[PDB]
């Protein structure tokens, strides 16, 4: 049940130049070994450390975001230490996180969503998960596992991300 939508100036881009746009102004949180504080954890919406969406905002500029929506929950210092798993169902990029608290984490100006990524990985797999690589890829500007993961999603209907918004979306709706 793959969708993308997208704003209209996006159609003759590639998936792969998007995001390569979008990592490139995001940059890296740095969320790594000495360096997690509260600045560069983003959030759960539905409970502390799970819940139907995670989302973060750039450390950089301070605008662009990211919210993963599906089943999501991470295990903080429970074995496998810091994995992120379950159901990873919809990415949306843009510019401005709000919500998240009673309601929902939304971007402000969006620019590109994927629904039905239908990507689901298990705890006992910990960091080799596929959710857990393509969102701790996310949060460290590196796009390369959401972009095996959409090959892999859209080889079915004979496009990859080299493929434009406009070719997606003529093969998919
Ligand atoms: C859900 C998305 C998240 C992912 C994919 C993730 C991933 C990771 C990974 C891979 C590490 C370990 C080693 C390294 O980074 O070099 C780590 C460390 C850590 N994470 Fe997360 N994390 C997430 C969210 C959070 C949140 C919400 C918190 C809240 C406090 C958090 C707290 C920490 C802490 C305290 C550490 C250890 C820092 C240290 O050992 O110096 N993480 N995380
Ligand atoms: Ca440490």
């Amino acid at each position: 049940a793959f969708s993308v939508n997208y704003d209209s100036s996006f159609g003759g881009y590639s998936i792969h130049d998007y995001l390569g746009q979008w990592a490139s102004t995001f940059g890296d949180v740095n969320h790594t070994n000495g360096n997690v504080t509260d600045a560069n954890s983003g959030g759960f919406y539905g409970g502390s450390l799970s819940g139907s969406q995670y989302a973060i905002s750039s450390t950089a500029n301070q605008v662009t975001a990211f919210v993963a929506g599906g089943n999501l929950t991470y295990t903080l210092f429970n074995e496998p230490a810091h994995t992120l798993y379950g159901q990873l169902d919809s990415l949306s990029f843009g510019d401005g996180l709000s919500g998240g608290d009673t309601s929902p984490y939304s971007i402000q100006v969006p620019d590109v969503s994927f629904g039905g990524l239908n990507l689901s990985s298990l705890q006992a797999q910990g960091h080799d998960g596929v959710v857990h690589q393509v969102v701790y890829g996310l949060m460290s500007g590196d796009t390369g596992a959401l972009e095996t993961a959409l090959n892999g999603i859209l080889d079915d209907y004979g496009l990859s991300v080299n493929s434009t918004f406009d070719q997606v979306a003529a093969a998919t709706a």
